[PDB]
């Protein structure tokens, strides 16, 4: 088997991007944030808190015929953004672009965090990292694409996301019309339950390429691209007037600004970031300081290649025994 979805930015900005995921019987549509750094699925239902739901789209268990509660699961996550969430646990139904898991566990929620709560065009979160990560207790769940994975015509999923526009998720095969190029492969570390790889260096605007491993994990649920504080310092002396702003939170630089390109190394292949793909706007309405894509993870404790970097590759997330990580230009 197979699937494709679409997934179509949240906003002018790129924020997050959400996917239409099919769940029960008749299927309820909620847009998920597909996350390949965490490992849960977890929707808004009929069982959150009422003054937390603020124009979300609910999964109600009760009008689903394939709906089972998972008696006595519970599940509390918290993600590296300080947001929140937990509840309780179905099984039920679950298909993405045409591709169906049945018995999926789907996670819901009692309580969400504000986060949640303020952004109306997110109805949950599609986790995709590793199962070891999942936070249902006392039992562990697997996640979509590991219950997929059996079914699939190839044990992968892609992600090409879209620069202000939309783009796709597949689970099963490569389209290879979907990128230039060839795919370079790079070894993934599954220790910390995340797609973790080792990036070969980086390259400013047309600077030279500096050779430098920087271990880091791939994370679509990430909006910016979070680099060692040399690296990042590197990048932004290129940006006249570019400053660390402890009361902004990161990097500004001034609107007026043309923004260097950022490439990263994948094996001895290259990701080349337009300028324009770091450039996340007004720090405030009507501002002329504008927030940076790029900012320093030095109080993260690790290297994240969010949307930012991602969205400029086609990059193949290859869940065989051994995972790797694929990335092609495009």
């Amino acid at each position: 088997s197979t699937g494709s979805a679409t997934t179509t930015p949240i906003d002018s900005l790129d924020d997050a991007y959400i996917t239409p995921v099919q769940i029960g019987t008749p299927a309820q549509t909620l847009n998920l944030d597909f996350d390949t750094g965490s490992s849960d699925l977890w929707v808004f239902s009929s069982e959150t808190t009422a003054s937390e739901v603020d124009g979300q789209t609910i999964y109600t268990p009760s009008k689903s015929t394939t709906a089972k509660l998972l008696s006595g699961a519970t599940w509390s996550i918290s993600y590296g953004d300080g947001s929140s969430s937990s509840g309780d646990v179905y099984t039920d139904t679950v298909s993405v672009g045409g591709l169906t898991v049945t018995g999926q566990a789907v996670e819901s929620a009692k309580k969400v965090s504000s986060s949640f709560t303020e952004d109306s065009t997110i109805d949950g979160l599609l986790g995709l990292a590793f199962s070891t990560l999942n936070t249902v207790s006392p039992t562990q769940q697997k996640t979509f694409f590991d219950n997929a994975k059996a079914s699939l015509d190839s044990p992968v999923f892609t992600a090409d996301l879209g620069y202000h526009a939309p783009g796709t998720y597949n689970f099963g095969f490569i389209d290879t019309t979907a990128y230039t190029g060839s795919i370079t492969y790079t070894a993934v570390s599954t220790k910390q339950g995340f797609w973790e790889w080792t990036s070969t260096g980086y390259a400013v605007g047309s600077g030279t390429f500096k050779s430098t491993s920087i271990d880091g994990i791939a994370d679509t649920g990430t909006t910016l691209l979070y680099l060692p504080a040399t690296v990042v310092s590197a990048y932004w002396a290129q940006v006249s007037g570019a400053k660390s702003s402890s009361s902004v939170g990161g990097y500004v630089f001034p609107c007026s600004a043309t923004l260097p390109s950022f490439t990263f190394g994948v094996g001895s292949a290259r990701i080349v970031i337009p300028g324009d793909y770091i450039d996340f706007g007004p720090i405030s309405t009507g501002s002329s300081s504008c927030f940076g894509g790029i900012q320093s993870s030095a109080g993260i404790g690790i290297n994240i290649f969010g949307d930012v970097a991602l969205k400029a590759a086609f990059v193949v997330f290859n869940g065989a025994t051994t995972p790797t990580l694929g990335f092609a230009s495009k």
